[PDB]
């Protein structure tokens, strides 16, 4: 009893966050599996600061004070599970382990039953802001089992990033798996706005023929608009880089775009329980798409694109097209991420505050931006809004980029430039709005070849199956 | 000993499948859990053939020549797992289970295994073709245990359907879950071509203002071009239909697509593998679109659409253009859905013949198409293929396709049609084209807030981290 809480994990998120909640006020005990590591922090990045460090994982919870709170910062999967073994014997009814590591929801979900059982409060906490972010003021994404969080709030929201009216970026998310869930979903969107800003960056570079100067030019006016957001930001930064000869260093990495894992699950999880989020599918889509590079290299010597036809316009008109194209889209975007959060809730039980979570989402993690303060009052003067587009804020800014949006996507059509995302936002938009769709046609094709039953339009509920085959034979 | 196989499930699909058995003069025993049924088939459908019934599994097994093949066509799930149970105390090393039902290619991959052990020979096939398919020719799948196969062989490829040149739609996919797995992707594209037709209909209905007469007149043209195939086929007579009151049936219908599973399952896969299969995603997120009825009436009192320009061109020559749209798109579903094959092949180890399965899908499938025979000999020409693309045909096809798809896309954004598959497949050729795509901004934005390294376009494989944030500072 001294340590207020324990983090098991020196990596440099790890190491940030300890020296975070220190610089607030509360004594951490470090530990790392490599226990060599404790000492190494201890002698260097923690010099001088009130951290303890253990040498074993018993020493380490005699540190804590009760009720016992730990983090665990480890790669997600099996080591998660695996700590969780070790540190049960040694726990008291009523501590509290926090697995803050991407983790899988259901695992999270899994884990807060067993624990639960054992008398043992876990909560699963998205993090989020990189190493630096972690530093200063992470965005923190909380949930599992609630009597944890009257134990962790001070530290949570004392360490996590503040929005300009002084909140914390930082609130308790919902039951077992929703902090996690959250979590996913965020990088999912994070996905889809790296995507709308690749597309954006390729008209530019080849229908308007702008050079990396003036495309950073163009984010940076951009950054002053409705579109001020970390990734902009830094987008123009990128753009503008030079490499050690001088020349730009964007154009010589490779494009092949990585992934770990969340994006991918936000686009099965939406799949799996039939949500139309159809950007992040595209944008996840567009990284697969990368990474056969060899494959796109014999494509491009084979396959033909259309006839070779100028810009023929104002650059200036047409920027701003493609500025308005990309606000709409990213419009798009949020809305299908709060329809899967709000399906999840139904399907999970979670009584989500949404406009709680645009806070969360609002400062600390890296798809910060003004946008989120927008969404989150668009859930202040109605909580229970079915979806983001018919909020009168939003559907007024769609209503707006409309032409310029069809105007920029029929351009990119025309000249080849591939544009997912940008037009997977349209189709949707333009699903969305039609009280009538063919689907009509698909419901009338199942029942003709496998029987399947179809409803009538006035008698909803009563399903039919004509005999379509010979009707007169 | 005296029946040649047994067949469990008396549902229309496995009532059909016996009586083509029996046709081809197969001794057929029938069974089915609640009993009656049996009788009811034997006093009924089967009066006067030569199908034996079993009133108990222990009978059903006495029946069945060594080695026992039985057929296991009941709901897929739980079900196909007891109904195993119960067999296996009553088979002999050697003897051989077939399951019919459209499993989870995971299960099968887990069930082929354990019964191996066992010393029991399993199968796990595709059927394809609805009720009346399965009466006289269906497409049958097969795959798992290779031993099995020659004891099948002639059942099998006997009541399957035949190509023109005499051969069968049916022939051993691979190991384990292969034959489920391609039963998948078959309805995955069948998913993708349904969402196709369906976005020509709306191009026609609200571009160019044809009624059902016209239009069921326009597909039944197109089933005579490249587009000849079971849905354009059946597409027509449904435009054309008419309801007891003279009027067309398709308009009074609901549109809210139901999905029973397999398609959601094909996007999945391609997630799990990072597989680009984009058009069936769309195909799959737009009858989740659907079901959204309640809150599309909604949206549209709400939402704007563009400013109504009418359509100012030739009905004739747009028509043509959607058309080629139809056909370039379809081109790249199926290129995407032969990556996802060719990918599952190199992740589970199976050697599957990709012209082999063209022709599986060329007759009794809902697919069928003269177009699947043209698929078979790209491959019959060059069995190891990268991509469909590639082949002469196909690219020639798309580049012939190529500004009547772009012109047909403008068009229908600037009237504000959705058309998620059409976008889809065109945004996929213009990014498989590109040899240099803007993914490398996502690597060099990633590289920027969470260090996850890039590589140059000069030098693969080295990973760099670039310290961006302040280059002096």
């Amino acid at each position: 009893a001294q340590a207020d809480i324990a983090l098991i994990g020196l990596a440099v998120m790890g190491q940030n966050l300890i020296l975070n909640m220190n610089d607030h006020g509360f004594v951490v005990c470090a530990f790392n599996r490599t226990v060599s590591k404790v000492d190494d922090f201890l002698a260097n990045e923690a010099k001088g600061t009130k951290v303890l460090g253990a040498h074993s994982l018993e020493e380490m919870v005699s540190k804590l004070k009760k009720p016992r709170r730990i983090i665990l910062l480890v790669k997600a999967g099996q080591a998660v599970d695996n700590f969780i073994e070790k540190l049960v014997p040694l726990l008291d009814i009523g501590d509290i382990i926090i697995d803050g590591g991407n983790s899988e929801y259901r695992d999270t979900m899994r884990r807060c039953r067993d624990l639960k059982d054992k008398g043992i409060l876990f909560v699963g906490s998205g993090v989020s802001g990189g190493e630096d972010g972690a530093r200063y003021g992470p965005s923190l994404m909380p949930g599992g089992n609630k009597e944890a969080w009257p134990h962790i709030k001070a530290i949570f929201q004392g360490i996590a990033a503040k929005v300009g009216t002084g909140e914390p970026c930082c609130d308790w998310v919902g039951d077992d798996g929703a902090g996690h869930f959250v979590k996913m979903v965020h990088n999912g969107i994070e996905y889809g706005d790296m995507q709308l800003i690749c597309e954006a960056y390729h008209l530019m570079k080849d229908v308007l023929g702008l050079g990396h100067k003036e495309m950073a030019k163009a984010f940076e006016e951009w950054n002053k608009t409705e579109l001020d957001s970390f990734l902009i930001e830094i987008t123009a930064s990128i753009l503008k880089f030079q490499d050690a000869d001088g020349k730009h260093l964007l154009p010589k990495i490779r494009d092949s775009a990585g992934q770990k894992g969340t994006g991918k699950w936000t686009a099965i999880s939406a799949l799996e329980y039939g949500v139309p989020v159809t950007l992040i599918g595209e944008a996840v889509f567009a990284r697969c798409l990368s990474s056969l590079k060899d494959e796109r290299i014999q494509a491009s010597k084979k396959l033909k694109g259309p006839q070779n036809i100028p810009f023929e316009g104002d650059k200036k008109s047409f920027l701003e097209d493609i500025r308005k194209a990309l606000y709409a889209s990213k419009i798009i975007s949020y809305a299908q991420g709060f329809m899967l959060l709000r399906q999840a809730a139904t399907e999970f039980g979670w009584t989500l505050n949404y406009g709680g979570i645009a806070l969360m989402w609002r400062g600390g993690c890296i798809i910060r931006s003004v946008f989120l303060g927008k969404i989150k009052d668009a859930f202040d003067r109605n909580p229970g809004l079915q979806n983001l587009l018919l909020d009168d804020f939003f559907k007024s800014a769609v209503e707006n980029c409309q032409d310029s949006w069809r105007r920029a996507i029929s351009t990119g059509v025309q000249a080849g430039i591939p544009m997912p995302c940008f037009t997977t936002a349209l189709s949707f938009y333009d699903g969305y709005r039609h009280a009538m769709l063919p689907a009509n046609l698909i419901q009338a094709q199942r029942d003709y070849f496998g029987a399947h039953t179809y409803e009538l339009l006035a008698k909803p509920g009563q399903f039919i199956h004509t005999n379509w085959t010979g009707h007169g034979g």
